[PDB]
């Protein structure tokens, strides 16, 4: 008759939470959808072995399209839990799942873990001053997505950091590289000439986020564009005119050269 | 020799990730601060017998006065850990205390954990649709601080999300509600008069986050104003325009008028 909606982090099978293990351990079945996004840092059987469970991935069709009839109906005469990447329900698409839940006349709870949406702020920037959110989608045949690029004019227009995900074909496994993205971002720039991504931006690399090794990078695009930030997942970030606390906080721990000190606050 | 930040999460002392507990419980000292938030679930007393470890609880002066004093000392012949609630470098300025640790020759490393930044996903408000963020403070003496509301008006005006962190004065043992949240905002808006807060605007309350039954409410000012939403911590937010699924979510979940599914495209 319960429904356990449970992230599990950030990076690897211990980024789940004690509540989440604990849980998962009790329920009687254990859903999991990758698609939404990867951890990186471990695979199915290592968090098979950590649950002591046998754990049934579903695929975007399975959960968007039939949640109701390959979850909810175990969900209905036992303890069923549904684990995902990250945070439950910061993906757009699983917060609807609990109304689905609620019409098959069943309880759902949701428990929580780290979001790449919460874990930037180990870049140094201010989480407040993080505003709209934005993709950065591969562009493909003659469809030239540039979204995201307005999200960054808006936000830097008025202060504020711009926190970009980046595409990932999570069944073909295939991540986006921060590199990519920012060659996109000044193929777009060259489009729309709004100055808004050029080498002389600043931004900042996140790679592998809940992980003891992140790779955190801020500098200028000129500089970054081809640096080799490791193994993925990467997640780049614009931020806008910096406090200086910010500022030395990624001079000092981001290796951001002197220059953003006196050129970005 | 190394110093850990270590989140704790949103509610209870189960909300601590895998991660975070393993290496919790190897480290020699443990230290902690609980003034950034309120973690109403749990007490010090069921932290330390989870991580099996004393925990010396250090105040606001003490660590942001005192940090390089108190804990960084040990940090360079132990292995150190710092526990705050949810996650240590959101809406906090411990990030600094990074740099502390590093001219002090002490490396560090970020364990993160659930936080309100992402869990605010639960009331079926896209994330991406969250602009910047604020935090509505008390008013002491003289002083009555009104910058919460401009960044509403900017969010709004955006079509964005407002999320607004609440006050807390931990060793007052005093925690701004919701309702005393709304009061305030009534009062700025008489003051300025933008139409950016009033008895008709639409806001969402989330309390407790992090426990299985926290409380999620939408609905019109003049209607929840007075109603009781339970114990603290709480979070007010104030929504942009909706996505339909969004207004959706509101209704079946938090018991929104269902008026507002009828969205003004
Ligand atoms: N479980 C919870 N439910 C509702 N609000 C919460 C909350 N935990 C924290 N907050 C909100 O955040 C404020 C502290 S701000 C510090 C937040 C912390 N680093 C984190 O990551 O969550 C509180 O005063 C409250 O308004
Ligand atoms: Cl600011």
């Amino acid at each position: 008759m319960v429904l356990y909606f449970i992230g599990l982090g950030l990076y690897d099978e211990r980024d789940i939470t004690v509540k989440g293990l604990e849980i998962a351990k009790k329920c009687d079945y254990v859903f999991a959808e990758f698609y939404t996004s990867l951890m990186a840092g471990t695979t199915l059987g290592r968090i098979q072995k950590l649950i002591g469970k046998e754990i049934r991935v579903l695929s975007r069709e399975d959960v968007e399209q039939n949640f109701e009839n390959i979850v909810l109906p175990l969900a209905k005469e036992n303890d069923v839990a549904f684990l995902t990447p990250g945070d439950p329900l910061v993906a757009t698409t699983h917060a609807e799942l609990r109304i689905r839940a609620k019409r098959a006349g069943v309880e759902s709870y949701v428990i929580h873990a780290p979001s790449i949406y919460s874990a930037v702020g180990i870049t140094g920037l201010h989480i407040y001053k993080f505003g709209k959110s934005a993709t950065v989608a591969y562009p493909e045949g003659n469809w030239f997505p540039t979204s995201y690029y307005d999200v960054i004019k808006e936000n830097a227009e008025r202060g504020l950091h711009t926190l970009l995900f980046l595409d990932i074909k999570a069944e073909k496994r295939m991540y986006m590289t921060a590199n990519e993205a920012m060659e996109l971002l000044l193929k777009v720039e060259d489009m729309k000439k709004g100055g808004v991504f050029t080498d002389d931006t600043l931004v900042v690399v996140l790679a592998r986020a809940g992980s003891l090794n992140p790779t955190i990078r801020a500098g200028y695009v000129k500089d970054l564009i081809r640096e080799d930030f490791g193994d993925p997942p990467h997640i780049l970030i614009v931020p806008g005119k910096l406090h200086i606390v910010e500022a030395e906080y990624l001079v000092e721990i981001a290796g951001a050269p002197r220059e953003i000190l006196r050129v970005n606050v």
